């Protein structure tokens, strides 16, 4: 069963979550440009079945990038910033680090930093948050 | 069973951890004044036995304050700040929130904030980190 922590960001947009909850992440897709426009992911649930988060959480801007994950290549740390974009506090940048040390950076924005490093073979299993035109807020599911 | 995340803080101090790992926190004691001088806790381990973290993690400054906890009165969120105090980046403040609404604030908010809100009945079960004269860095064990 995952732990659920967060989210980091503003209170705009609509709330986003998944059912069933995730125990490991299979892929994630971030849409980004100057800031983080949207996120989507696929995962194995608490039922040991694969599921999608469905339509991307956020708007139509930016470009998509997908990370494929497996038992040896999993997300061990996520960081980012919360800042203004227009009059909304949103996720202005996001950085993903995997267990092989590869880092991907999404957005070029600034603001109040957040960072969640997961230790001892634990992993980020998936996401929840808030989104509208952009990614207002992001939180994490984590399994040991 | 717990997830292990963090730490937040500077790079100084000696590494501090507990064995066995915690599944429930029973009490925690923060020593603080202007900053966070030390932390200690007692917990139920993965062996279903009560254990201490031992001597406090940090120095002899500040005043001690103890929170008593159990399965239904648990820490649901910890936040704080990491900042320079003298020559060291340390945990300059901590805020503890319990499931019953008990709040305690320790130290002074100088530097960069962090927050770990735990949702859906998850709980902070204990701590690890780095310490010397002060609490250099703090991380969490979290159970779902």
């Amino acid at each position: 069963k995952p732990v659920k922590i967060g989210p980091w960001g503003g209170n705009g947009g609509s709330e986003r979550d998944v059912q069933p909850k995730p125990i490991r992440m299979v892929s994630m897709t971030v849409s980004s440009g100057a800031i983080v426009d949207a996120i989507a992911f696929t995962y194995v649930g608490t039922d040991n079945v694969q599921h999608s988060s469905g339509i991307k959480w956020g708007g139509t801007g930016g470009t998509e990038d997908t990370i494929n994950l497996d038992a040896t290549n999993y997300v061990t740390e996520i960081s980012g910033t919360v800042g203004k974009f227009g009059t909304d506090d949103i996720v202005t940048s996001l950085k993903i680090i995997t267990s092989k040390g590869v880092t991907r950076t999404y957005g070029s924005g600034t603001g109040i930093p957040f960072r969640v490093p997961v230790l001892d073979g634990g992993k980020i299993a998936g996401f929840f948050g808030r989104a509208g035109a952009f990614l207002d807020a992001i939180g994490f599911y984590i399994t040991p």
